[PDB]
């Protein structure tokens, strides 16, 4: 018994797919990811969490009759990398950063069938960027930016009201990483994070805000 996939316009060929499961003690937690079409090509920016929920996004966009050209996921844990098994069986290339694979690997988990590196990474020319902000919620983790609408997918790293999940974070590197994202993507118009609904600039400051009190609390 648990909620529904949902599939929602946001913008102009930009979808946020929510998914939900069961997550330790936490309750169900709500994951967001988005799909972005380009023309008729679609890209999964961070799976659902799940095999199910994959195959239906996919089935949804393939059914209207899109072609499913990739998938990004924006950091290790299954709330961005659940469906890449499922993928990877319907030849669909998979994406990850090598310290994603790496880290994939290293839990037991199949690995994206294509990696990248650098701060910087293109999806596709002026259209899907992938960037490392540097350590935050993972050592890993990315985020993705959509020049064309000005909508920033921020994941797990966007926390404007608590830091969530520590279990893998970086308290003491996540305030830099806040404010160079900050400084960098100032201007977005959305911001789209994994947990909590999308809101503009202001989520990036109140990130910040968080990390940086995280980081006294946890100094005393
Ligand atoms: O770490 C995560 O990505 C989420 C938990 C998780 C871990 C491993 C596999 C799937 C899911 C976690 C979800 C979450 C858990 C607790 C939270 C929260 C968000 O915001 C406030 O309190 C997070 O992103 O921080
Ligand atoms: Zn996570
Ligand atoms: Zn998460
Ligand atoms: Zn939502």
């Amino acid at each position: 018994s648990l909620p529904d996939l949902k599939i929602e316009k946001l913008d102009e060929g930009v979808y946020v797919h929510t998914s939900f499961e069961e997550v330790n003690g936490w309750g169900v937690v709500p994951k967001h990811g988005l799909v972005v079409l380009v023309n008729a090509e679609a890209y999964l920016i961070d799976t659902p969490f799940t095999a199910k929920d994959t195959e239906k996004l996919v089935t949804w966009f393939v059914e209207r009759g899109y072609k499913i050209k990739g998938s990004i996921s924006s950091h290790f844990h299954s709330d961005s990398t659940g469906g890449i098994e499922w993928l990877n069986s319907r030849s669909i290339p998979t994406y990850a950063s090598e310290l994603t694979n790496e880290l994939l690997k290293k839990d037991g988990k199949v690995q994206a069938t294509n990696s990248f590196s650098g701060v910087n990474y293109w999806l596709v020319k002026n259209k899907i960027e992938v960037f490392y902000p540097g350590p935050g919620h993972t050592p890993d983790n990315v985020v993705v930016w959509l020049p064309e609408r000005k909508i920033l997918f921020g994941g797990c790293f966007i926390k404007p009201y608590g830091l969530g999940n520590l279990g893998d974070a970086n308290i003491e590197a996540w305030p830099k990483s806040a404010k160079l994202l900050k400084s960098k993507y100032g201007k977005a118009k959305l911001v789209v994070p994994s947990h909590s609904e999308v809101g503009d600039a202001s989520l990036l400051k109140l990130t910040l805000e968080q990390a940086v009190k995280g980081l006294n609390e946890s100094k005393k």
